[PDB]
């Protein structure tokens, strides 16, 4: 039922090296798809 993937999508730490970020594939089709319809007229 429930994953952690599916709870998160995106992750972001500060390390004293600098700074990491983590992104899901799933999160990149979220992204792609709302923004399919931002630029598409309501």
């Amino acid at each position: 039922m429930a994953e952690a993937h599916q709870a998160v999508a995106f992750q972001f730490t500060v390390t004293p090296d600098g700074i990491d970020l983590r992104l899901s594939h799933e999160a990149l089709r979220q992204i792609y798809l709302s923004g399919l319809h931002s630029w598409k007229k309501k």
